[PDB]
């Protein structure tokens, strides 16, 4: 598997609205490999997520991957939409392999309803609880040009 | 696979791409975004094209000169870097992908231009005409430059 290089603060590849994944990407070997090379460099920087345009590609692809923090089984998610926040926050330090060190404390949705495509293409609809809820909102909010930092 | 181009009003155009990684070289990674990159190409019709026109912000281009010109076999370039521009210059029509106006535009009329291959090694080359304007094309798109502001 490939580690890739990561854009860091200051870089404005950060700062765009990542671009959907198309009908004809789904299923193929461009987009598995895309998820490969994502996954293994989130995996060799020990981060719990990470999104597409922080490898430089400004795609609508990302990983949720909480680790020791609870553990779950890693999802990609392509095209993902929170269709609900839930209004009971939680506050927690956040840190981004974007942003190196720098931490701070966000306030987060305790509760999000995600709607998204798997990298076959099928939808899922998955609600998410507490760390994996703010891993999911800050991973896409890497997809929309947004830096935590922009929330402290 | 045939990926979506980006248009002129997108910000991922302007920008200065990154350089590939040594460890992207000769990964299945980087030869499945150069297949994509190339049939995108194709099935558009094009001559040339850079990765931040398929929304991968990355120093990579392909130059495939064919008439409607000489025909050559596409070549793939890692890192381009233009050493040399000859102070001949040339004017030529050109289009973009991106800008689906065409123009005519002032090309220095030989380049020396230093790349990687998809595999790694590292190779100088000279081109002259209109191979030369599609590489200059293409280094533009890399440095967030559109053939637009050139005229
Ligand atoms: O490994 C990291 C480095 S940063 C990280 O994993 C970000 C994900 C994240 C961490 C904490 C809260 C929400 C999201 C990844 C980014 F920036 F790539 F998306 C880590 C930070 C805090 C707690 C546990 C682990
Ligand atoms: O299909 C086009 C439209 S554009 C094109 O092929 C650009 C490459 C180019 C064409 C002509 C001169 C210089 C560069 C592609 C771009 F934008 F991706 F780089 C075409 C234009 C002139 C000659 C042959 C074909
Ligand atoms: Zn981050
Ligand atoms: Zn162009």
């Amino acid at each position: 598997s490939v580690v890739l290089p990561v854009a860091k603060r200051g870089e404005d590849i950060l700062k765009l609205i990542a671009a959907p994944v198309s009908a004809n990407e789904l299923n193929s070997n461009w987009l598995y490999q895309l998820a490969d090379a994502m996954h293994a460099t989130m995996l060799e920087r020990n981060g719990v997520g990470i999104a597409a345009p922080q490898v430089y590609i400004s795609k609508r692809v990302i990983i949720v991957a909480s680790r020791p923090a609870p553990e779950m089984n890693a999802v990609v998610m392509v095209n993902p939409e929170i269709l609900e926040f839930s209004s009971e926050m939680c506050l927690g330090e956040e840190g981004c392999l974007s942003v190196p060190d720098e931490r701070g404390q966000v306030e987060r949705a305790e509760m999000v309803k995600v709607k998204y495509l798997t990298l076959q293409g099928e939808m899922v609809e998955t609600v998410f609880q507490g760390f994996p809820a703010r891993i999911v909102q800050h991973e896409v909010d890497h997809l929309n040009g947004i830096l935590f930092v922009e929330r402290i």
